DNA sequence: GCCAACGTTGGC
DNA sequence: GCCAACGTTGGC
C-alpha cells in the first residue's frame, strides 16, 4: 500500500496523474535516509513541496499538503 | 542537532 | 547535456 517503498503510486490528495515514490538511499555517509519524490503527469520529477506550489500554481491549495505522506494533514 | 530544500557531481 | 544520487546547510 501507501507506505510500500520504491514503487510510485498514485498520489490522490494531488490533481490527476500525480505519483509519489519514497527512495532509500543506499550509498555514502546518509545512507537509509527515506525521500520522497512526486511526478507530474508529464513525467517531470519534483523535490520539494515549494516545488510543487512553484508548479502548480493556483490549481491546488498546498497550505497544508504533508510532503512525506501526499496526504492533506489539516 | 535536525531536516527541508536545494546544489553538486559521477556515470552515462 | 541529462539526471539519479549523494552532500550541504540555513532556519528552525
Amino acid at each position: 500500500g501507501a507506505t510500500e517503498s520504491g514503487k510510485r503510486m498514485d498520489c490522490p490528495a494531488l490533481p490527476p496523474g500525480w505519483k509519489k515514490e519514497e527512495v532509500i538511499r543506499k550509498s555514502g555517509l546518509s545512507a537509509g535516509k527515506s525521500e520522497v519524490y512526486y511526478f507530474s503527469p508529464s513525467g517531470k520529477k519534483f523535490r520539494s513541496k515549494p516545488q510543487l506550489a512553484r508548479y502548480l500554481g493556483n490549481t491546488v491549495d498546498l497550505s497544508s499538503f504533508d510532503f512525506r505522506t501526499g496526504k492533506m494533514m489539516p
